[PDB]
């Protein structure tokens, strides 16, 4: 039980947590520590045919138990480790013999009362290593440990066999077809069902309408009850006019057929619910570190995914479906991708089948009958969402306790995560704990209903984020927890969670499948990438038109009033004549809904703020809420109602409104809202987050301003690289790109002077690949943005059609005169809200993945010769309006310019390499270009995570990739402040090694008032295996996606951009980019580079601490950067930016200062006076070395009367009073008297013994602490008279 030097202390990679500083009376860490023996043969247990994953683990386990073992080595304040508890090898333990009602017998010396037996399940419970370790500061002296298995511990050295990856490779000696993967088949109208199309109405409803329209009438939409139990009388919705392509058979998603080798979890939901030794647990105990009884325990609590399962909200049973669910599941069925919200096949992470299930068939609801009425009700569910083994690791980690009860908030899934998959906390747990800790209830609860009710209003951040939900909790939250900490007042969650998928929120027009690659993976699942991709060519004129309305114009040359590719270009007017001619006459009741003809359209970003979860002032107020996204793209950090999660029930019950619609006719009148039975305690759990933040305090083309200026790890070097004609151009903000364009001509020409723009002259930067008339002319331009679907002449405006007609038979056109001159994958339009694409989510997406550093690039040639994008002659950046700027238009990542990102990053350049690696795009108008997209080189995944450092009560922070966060500004934000401060990372082999997060060891604070992060070279792991030996060109990685070929018809020289630049079917257009992909890969990537091994110099292996660096209070202060009102904040902040560019120390952003210590670092201990580093740095209270206990000697003793005592010290505040404070302590040095105290802490009336703890004024913090050189026992000591 003794201390023993061989364990060492260490920090798991699922918390990174094994130092508790601990404060009270005992001050010190439970040191978490393990053996660091190496050389563990993890091949010896073979995973057999007839053996299982349950029974194989178990022989892991215990042959590790024959191999390793663990323990809690608890620290003192001094730094002198005084015992480990071993839990294998630990005997005859036993729990604190409380008294009758709950409470635990601790004498301070005779410790506390044993039991004798410890708690039970002794086989299945010292088989499991601690992990973490926390205080209950409410009652006295409580604790716990974290017990989680050790498959966890070795999960990365398992057999590949078994722990399968969601990408399948195999030998694939055929170059590697990115789309050979995707099903890329688009649907075709069937030939059986042509007479069940959507039908126009009757006759229009003039109902004294005096407005009068030429173009095409409603269709009519409706679903009547009428009397039928598995059909109705006509179901409008369900009619279902296309179909799958019999190409080589049907194309659908099937598991069984399109994963010939699918990801599986190990250890499914009920599995690990009945098994106790394979899942985690907590254990109250109790510490003595100055009794004979040195520790105690006080109850052992599994925690149960049974309770995950039960407090699912029942629509989470039927992810395939949603609240849509008929209309928007048969859009999905033929447009080839997700079915539902959160399918298997999009996330099969938490699905206890897996990817098996990654198909269509079982939503809940009757799907493909042939009788459209046939369809939509309710049969039985087999694709329920629920917690397998690896979610359920990963939802282990940073657990805190309040009052009575305790809460695991989720771990970060860097246990259980492989080299794509994402495993993440999905839902939160709950343990109480009842009659003074004499017994407990094991519960947790969905994150969805803890995050239900957010608002705009409470984050200062970016506004109409995909955050809100709806009755239903098709919504999917899950946490990345940087670790919840008590910080000052105010309890903070912070780190990642991931958004409602905001990228597949468009559509894909139904014969418009094979040229739209870039999207079309995106959605379907083989793309687990979640940037955000620019292809406007093919959206449709809404995302959620039915099926039956998409065919009513099929060839399109009229341009399908109903249904057409999205291009607001021929946007109707809002004008009033028409809209109460358009939409107006076409009333919709509660029984029949009106599809009206009007041409709603609009660029990505009206896409959005129409049909995607953007927050509304009031919460759960999501209705079009897509799907949920891959991975986190969303920085987080929120505070959490201590008192209110205190309160909340264990138990969850859910109303009627909670599961879905009994059936369709229900549905078509589908509310927002509804009386909830008062009988269920659901919609108790909604107000709880007091607020939140992603990013700074900044708002619209200001925050992209600032995404400029934050640097790229990769080479340091901001984006805009302006200081020090053809120059790079910056390419997450629009401003000083291209020419200034007047909002005042755009669309209705009217009323815009002083809407959008508070100056005189609204002068806006177009931005990179706008065009425009002319050098003459360039405020708006003349719509010759025309469409012509054949060779049948235009777009045709002022048609007769195409004209409205209001009472009086003033004809007039419902097209715009003159439109927005940019709808560039960088549009910037803050009038043209169906023009601009720099949305929110673009916004918090890009500041999250460029923190990360790995943003991805847009190539046409590689580095080889005759395939080389040099610089000069072909890069010209001041005309981007042709084809000299490169820019691409299509498979490009919204919100940037592809040029100047890959200068950037340095594929052409000196940016990067010494040589310039001739990697780039080219606008080239010879031909056809074939591109594609690849990583960064970087692979600091999204998932990443530090330990959250509680610096004051005012900020704190992390660590997030190889950049240092700090919440300044969020727990307290002030006007003008920018909101966060940043520090970077030195160590480039750390930067760019495979797997650079087998190097982060846990973080801290450090005393000194700046915390820090370890850093282990020699711990880098990276892939298994070089690709085994023959070079693969699909080589995994952290960040590496099937980025699908884009392949674009040739370009115009002039006037490139005046339309949307069309694709070409690319499908079979993978074989002739060989080069191209082969970039993919970012071993490759970084081959091509230069620093693909040790060659980059410098550092041998930096294994050192790094250190965030000092931010003063007025750190990241932009109070004169903002304002200015002469134009608009983006304009003006840039311009700050530039007056202070070469000043990133000011604005919080830099590099962690490094120092270099040799050692096999791997991680630190906690005491409140210094936390020391690899348990190594022993002190001695070199302050108060020269004073101890005064022995025997210095007491009366001898030989007398029994000694009356206890006179010296009162009921009130124990320590004895200023008389006889020196009579026990020798004081050579310290004989001031407004300093040096003691502590009672009991005694005994007839017996007369004293027990004190010496108490002093400490200099470095003024809090009274105990002292051990005191006495070699311990500041406590007994007092004893003896007897006459």
């Amino acid at each position: 039980q003794a201390v023993d030097e061989t364990l060492t202390p260490w920090t798991w990679n699922n918390n990174n947590f094994s130092s508790l500083k601990i404060t009270g009376e005992n001050p010190g860490s439970f040191g978490l520590v393990r053996s660091q023996n190496d050389n563990l043969n993890i091949s010896s247990v073979t995973k057999n045919s007839s053996d299982d994953n349950l029974k194989y683990l178990n022989a892991v386990e215990k042959y590790l138990d024959g191999q390793q073992n663990f323990a809690i080595r608890r620290y003192d304040n001094n730094g002198r480790a005084l015992y480990d508890i071993n839990l294998a090898k630990m005997e005859n333990p036993s729990t604190v013999q409380r008294g009758l009602n709950g409470e635990p017998i601790f004498d301070p010396f005779k410790g506390f009362g044993l039991t004798g037996n410890a708690p039970t399940d002794w086989n299945e419970i010292k088989g499991k290593v601690p992990v973490e370790v926390v205080q209950s500061p409410h009652s006295p002296n409580l604790y716990f440990v974290l017990l989680v298995p050790k498959v966890a511990l070795e999960y990365h050295n398992l057999n590949n066999q078994v722990v399968k990856e969601s990408l399948e490779v195999k030998a694939t000696q055929s170059s590697f077809n990115p789309t050979q993967r995707l099903q890329k088949d688009s649907p075709v109208k069937d030939s059986s069902k042509q007479g069940e199309k959507l039908s126009e109405t009757t006759a229009s409803s003039m109902s004294s309408g005096m407005a009068t329209s030429t173009r095409a009438k409603a269709l009519k939409v409706e679903v009547e009850r009428g009397s039928q139990s598995d059909s109705l009388l006509k179901n409008d919705f369900a009619k279902k006019p296309l179909k799958h392509k019999n190409s080589s058979g049907e194309v659908k998603l099937e598991a069984e057929k399109e994963f010939t080798e699918a990801w599986k979890p190990l250890l499914t939901t009920d599995q690990i619910a009945r098994e106790k030794g394979m899942g985690a647990t907590v254990v109250s105990f109790y510490d003595a570190p100055y009794s004979e009884n040195h520790t105690a325990f006080g109850l052992v609590d599994h925690i149960d995914p049974k309770k995950m399962v039960e407090n699912y909200p029942p629509s989470w049973k039927t992810p395939k479906w949603n609240h849509h669910g008929i209309w928007d599941y048969n859009a999905r069925n033929l447009l080839l991708q997700t079915t539902g919200f959160f399918n298997p096949r999009r996330h099969p992470e938490w699905f206890d089948e897996g990817q098996a299930k990654a198909d269509n068939t079982s939503p809940g609801f009757k799907v493909g009958d042939t009788d459209h009425k046939k369809d939509g009700f309710k049969k039985n569910s087999s694709s329920p969402i629920a917690l397998p083994f690896e979610a359920y690791f990963a939802n282990i980690g940073n657990m805190v306790a309040i009052g009575n009860s305790v809460f695991i908030f989720g771990g970060n899934g860097h246990a259980t995560k492989m080299f794509t998959t994402n495993p993440l906390s999905i839902g939160v747990f709950r343990i109480k704990y009842t009659d003074n800790f004499s017994k407990s209830s094991v519960t947790g609860w969905p994150y969805a209903v803890l995050f239900g009710g957010l608002i705009n209003p409470q984050t200062n951040g970016l506004k109409d984020l995909p955050l809100g939900t709806n009755r239903w909790f098709e919504y999917v939250p899950r946490m990345a927890v940087s670790g919840v900490k008590w910080v000052g007042n105010q309890l903070v969650l912070a780190g990642t969670l991931t958004m409602g998928d905001t990228a597949t929120v468009p559509r894909l027009k139904y014969d418009q499948l094979e040229k739209h690659l870039n999207l079309v993976a995106q959605g379907q699942g083989l793309l687990r990438e979640d940037l955000q991709i620019f292809t406007p060519y093919g959206w449709a004129n809404r995302p959620d038109i039915p099926v039956g309305a998409w065919l009513q114009d099929e060839m399109g040359s009229k341009f399908g009033p109903h249904y057409f590719l999205n291009n607001p270009d021929i946007q109707d007017n809002v004008n009033n004549d028409t809209v109460e001619a358009l939409i107006s006459s076409y009333k919709n009741t509660d029984k029949l809904k009106h599809v009206y003809p009007y041409r709603y359209s609009g660029l990505y970003a009206w896409q959005l703020f129409n049909w995607s979860n953007k927050l509304t002032n009031t919460p759960l107020s999501a209705n079009f809420v897509n799907e949920n996204s891959y991975a986190p793209n969303s920085l987080f950090a929120a505070i959490l109602n201590e008192d209110l999660l205190t309160g909340l029930s264990d138990k969850i019950f859910y109303g009627k409104e909670n599961e879905f619609a009994e059936n369709e006719a229900d549905r078509f009148n589908q509310l927002l809202s509804l009386n909830p039975n008062p009988n269920t305690n659901w919609a108790r759990y909604l107000n709880v987050v007091q607020r939140f933040t992603t990013g700074p305090n900044l708002d619209s083309s200001t925050f992209d301003q600032f995404l400029d200026f934050l640097p790229w790890i990769g080479n340091g070097k901001p984006f805009s690289n302006s200081p020090s004609s053809s120059t790079p151009l910056p390419t997450f903000s629009n401003i000083n790109v291209g020419v200034k364009s007047m909002i005042t001509q755009h669309l209705n020409k009217e009323n815009t002077r002083w809407v959008f723009i508070p100056n005189f002259s609204p002068d806006i930067w177009t931005g990179a690949g706008y065009r425009v008339q002319s050098a003459n002319q360039k405020n708006g331009i003349p719509f010759e943005q025309v469409k012509p679907s054949n060779n049948s002449t235009p777009f045709d405006p002022n048609s007769d059609d195409n004209k409205v007609t209001p009472s009086g038979g003033s004809s007039k056109p419902t097209t715009y005169p003159a439109l927005p001159n940019s709808i560039s994958p960088t549009s910037d339009w803050i009038n043209a809200l169906t023009f601009t694409n720099k949305n929110n989510p673009q916004r918090n997406q890009l500041l999250l993945r460029s923190l990360l550093g790995t943003i991805p690039v847009l190539i046409n040639k590689s580095g080889d010769s005759n395939d080389q994008f040099n610089k000069d002659s072909e890069q010209k950046w001041d005309k981007t309006e042709t084809n000299e700027g490169n820019l691409p238009g299509f498979g490009e990542v919204n919100g940037l310019y592809n040029a100047a990102l890959l200068h950037t990053y340095g594929f052409f350049g000196t940016n990067t390499n010494s040589t310039d690696p001739k990697i780039g795009f080219k606008a080239d108008s010879s031909s056809s270009s074939s591109s594609t997209l690849v990583g960064s080189g970087l692979n600091w995944t999204s998932q990443d995570v530090g330990n959250l450092v509680v610096i004051n009560d005012t900020s704190f922070g992390f660590q997030l990739g190889g950049w240092f966060i700090t919440f300044t500004d969020f727990i307290r934000p002030r006007t003008g402040y920018l909101g966060i401060t940043l520090s970077s990372l030195q160590d480039q082999t750390i930067i760019w090694a495979d797997q650079p997060w087998t190097s982060f060891k846990g973080s801290y604070l450090d005393s000194d008032g700046t915390p820090k992060s370890l850093w282990d070279p020699t711990a880098l792991k990276s892939l298994p295996n070089s690709s085994t030996t023959y070079d693969t060109n699909p080589t995994l990685s952290p960040s590496f996606q099937l980025y699908q070929p884009n392949k674009v018809k040739a370009y115009q020289t002039t006037n490139t951009y005046n339309k949307l630049i069309e694709p070409v079917d690319a499908t079979s257009a993978a074989t002739n980019m060989t080069s191209l992909l082969k970039l993919l890969t970012t071993k490759n990537i970084k081959a091509k580079l230069g620093k693909g091994t040790a060659s980059s110099q410098g550092n041998n292996n930096g294994g050192g601490v790094s250190q965030t660096i000092n931010t003063i209070t007025t750190t990241g202060n932009i109070s004169e950067g903002l304002k200015e009102e002469t134009s608009i904040q983006a304009e003006t902040l840039k311009k700050f930016f530039d007056s202070k560019q070469n000043n990133k120390s000011e604005i919080g952003i830099g590099d962690s200062t490094f120092t270099k210590m040799d050692g096999k670092l791997t991680g630190v201990v906690s005491t409140p006076l210094v936390n020391l580093i690899n348990g190594q740095g022993a002190t001695s209270d070199s302050d108060t070395e020269k004073i101890s206990f005064k022995p025997g000697n210095q007491i009366d003793f001898n030989r007398l009367f029994t000694l009356p005592v206890t006179e010296l010290f009162d009921p009130n505040t124990m320590f004895v009073y200023d008389q006889y404070v020196p009579l026990l302590v020798n004081l050579p040095s310290g004989f001031d008297q407004a300093s040096i105290r003691l502590k009672v802490i009991s005694y005994s009336v007839e017996n007369q013994t004293l027990g004190v703890r010496l108490e002093f004024k400490d200099p470095q913090t003024q809090q009274f602490i105990p002292v051990l050189n005191a006495s070699s026992t311990g500041p406590q000591t007994v007092f004893q008279p003896f007897n006459q």
